[PDB]
């Protein structure tokens, strides 16, 4: 009657592949609260944030608790996951086995194969099951739900929450165009009709990258070459002429050189959403840009908008999942690893932490 | 009779030390349209403004034109300065023979002996016959005059129009903190009860000139060396703190590391407002500043944000003219050059801007 569960922790903050480790706890399902809920883990990512939040550089981490029973306090790692209901206290009524779930909040803890918390620590997804009985066509992936948190969310509220663009006309440019936000921002793009240039990195197969983008959504696709030079600028100029519309929004996850060419071609008053820096570059704009063009450079953050705005929250979420479940949009694939007990679990964990260089890490149960 | 004028032109963009000259023109004063005037300068500044339209990299220019008697098309230089009335044609009333005033438009060329114009060309100011005659305690000076139109509607308006500070907490800080512009912020954060912290380069004479700052409205003084610390930081954070206050406005005229540090100084959700770069360095943030501390940097330029809205034009300036009138508010000195005829009009020009180093250059006629 008693479920032992594995959890990946920390007592003190560094690199993942020195501070990780494996604990052992026990979870008893025959005593639980009115609102208890327990629940097992189907699978859960690595995500640039999870890494930053052990290495001691982000600013919001799980409080370290004897709670997984060590003696040292330790946190747990892993913010956004997906998780399937093994059992509901006498009092709990939005929930019953067999439901998928995620986290409502951040901080959570999710690289362990399982949790007991309360009904409201936990958000409902449709289940394939629940899904097809509304005649829907699709049902969500383990790697849709488990994904479906942040990255979307992300791109979604960039694109909508800050300034209008006129569906048809009007233009947005990003950096980091392979990046998993970078593909549902070009999914999204497409999906409400707004034009949009995408900037990579150059690479031997870039004719192959270039086609799975404009598939995807992107209008244009260009190299951080051509986004360096004035020679190209007069093109992209001539682009959006044509369209009769304005470019008015950029998105820089890079820094550097990056964020610089990626401001210059918007039209004036334009805005600038930095939510990233994979370059470790501080972004450098000139001095012409702000007084003579009125640019605007801003921020984003995922973590802080939704804190008390449960509502904007919801109604995003909601619909993404419209979207996976008409078929309209599609993931960010992720290379996947099985947890099956025969290699520590914080092991799998630092595989993908070192590989995340080859694309989105995702350890399944 | 016949007024022989001088003014100081130029046939192409370059250098002012390269591109400027003196012509002689003429004015006939006995054949004055209903609606035109003749005014005669009293005095013109030297502003990095004018120093950048003569270059070429100033996006607002005057024509070039045949006007003066060139024989190719040539452009007058300087946007400022304070004028005393000549005769007015027979339709005029709103200025008479006496009057001080200054443009009331850009590009009209200011460095030069006399000018023909119309009356709405011009702006009245209260010259101090009229200000003792109206019972005022005290009349302007000419530097005043001739500097109103610009660095004193700068400075207020970057203090009112974009971030409300709360009187007697909350705080803004500023680099270029020996700069004309600067002075006028310290003395407008003074008479609306504003906290703020000046940043300066550092001088033999430190403490005199800290000394005169606060003199002037500056709660705190800081060199560079202070704004870049490590070590520093901690004593900034307590002045704003222990104020109930916070930090909110951020104001930048000269790039690169300086920029760098002030930003760094404010609160959750501050504001950077760009209006200048002396140090030829673009602005340059880091990335965490926009993600965590929700930072934003944007741009101001008056020409801009005056051009269609006299009404704010107006009552700026009439508060600074109200101030001036009630002893509340001095002048930034200038560094005076009397123009006699014995040494051609465009060489003291060229002195002043090869002068700027040193202060505040003025030409007086
Ligand atoms: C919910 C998810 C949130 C996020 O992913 S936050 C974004 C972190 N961005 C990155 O690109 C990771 C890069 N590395 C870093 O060190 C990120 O913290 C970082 C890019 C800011 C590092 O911040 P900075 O180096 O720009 O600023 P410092 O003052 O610390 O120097
Ligand atoms: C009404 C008055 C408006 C102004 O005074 S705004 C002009 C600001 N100019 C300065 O601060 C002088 C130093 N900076 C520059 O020269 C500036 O114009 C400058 C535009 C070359 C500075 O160069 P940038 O950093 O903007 O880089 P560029 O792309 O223009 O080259
Ligand atoms: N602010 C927020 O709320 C928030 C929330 C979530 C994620 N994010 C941020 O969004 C960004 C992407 O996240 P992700 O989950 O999509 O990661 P990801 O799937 O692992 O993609 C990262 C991409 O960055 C590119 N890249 C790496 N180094 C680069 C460099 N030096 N210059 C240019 N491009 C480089 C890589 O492109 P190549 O194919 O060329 O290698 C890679 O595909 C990150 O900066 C992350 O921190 C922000
Ligand atoms: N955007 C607008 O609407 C607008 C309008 C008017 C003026 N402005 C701008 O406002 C700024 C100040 O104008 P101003 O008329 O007051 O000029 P100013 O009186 O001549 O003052 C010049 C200032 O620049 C500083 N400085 C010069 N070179 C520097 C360097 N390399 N590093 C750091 N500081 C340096 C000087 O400091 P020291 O005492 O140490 O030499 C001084 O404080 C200028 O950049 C001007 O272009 C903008
Ligand atoms: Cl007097």
């Amino acid at each position: 009657h008693m479920i032992t569960a594995q959890a990946v922790l920390y007592t003190q903050h560094g690199e993942p592949k020195d501070v990780l480790f494996t604990q052992s706890f026990e979870i008893d399902d025959d005593n639980l609260a009115p609102n208890e809920v327990i629940v097992k883990t189907l699978g859960s990512p690595v995500n640039p944030s999870d890494i930053n939040q052990i290495q001691g550089v982000y600013p919001s981490k799980p409080a370290k608790t004897t709670g997984f029973g060590t003696t040292e306090p330790a946190a747990p790692c892993g913010n956004e996951g997906l998780f399937e209901v093994i059992k509901v206290g006498s009092n709990v009524s939005s929930l019953e086995a067999g439901d998928w779930v995620i986290p409502s909040h951040v901080n959570f803890g999710t690289w362990r194969t399982h949790a007991l918390g309360n009904d409201d620590d936990f958000i409902k997804l449709p289940n394939p099951a629940q899904s097809k009985a509304n005649g829907k066509p699709n049902g969500l992936t383990i790697n849709q739900g488990a994904t479906i948190s942040v990255n979307p969310l992300v791109a979604y509220l960039m694109l909508t929450h800050y300034v209008k663009l006129t569906p048809g006309k009007d233009w947005f440019i990003q950096n980091g165009g392979t990046s998993a936000v970078g593909k549902y921002a070009s999914q999204i793009g497409k999906l409400l009709n707004f034009n949009s240039i995408s900037v990579i990195r150059d690479r031997p197969n870039l004719d192959e990258v270039v086609a799975s983008l404009k598939e995807l959504g992107a209008t244009q696709v260009i190299t951080e070459d051509q986004n360096n030079s004035r020679e190209f600028g007069p093109t992209i100029k001539e682009w959006i002429k044509q369209s009769g519309g304005e470019a008015k929004l950029a998105l820089n996850c890079v820094g550097g050189k990056s964020s610089t060419g990626i401001a210059r071609k918007l039209n004036n008053n334009g805005l600038m959403l930095t939510y990233g820096g994979m370059s470790f570059q501080p972004v450098t704009i000139p001095t012409s840009l702000y007084i003579f063009k009125n640019f605007t450079s801003a921020g984003f953050w995922v973590t802080e908008l939704l804190k008390n705005n449960k509502e904007l929250k919801t109604s995003t979420l909601n619909q993404i999942i419209a979207w996976y479940e008409e078929g309209k949009l599609t993931d960010a694939k992720s290379i996947e690893t099985l947890y099956d007990g025969t290699k520590p679990l914080h092991e799998l964990y630092q595989d993908g932490v070192a590989n995340s260089k080859d694309g989105k890490q995702l350890i399944t149960y």
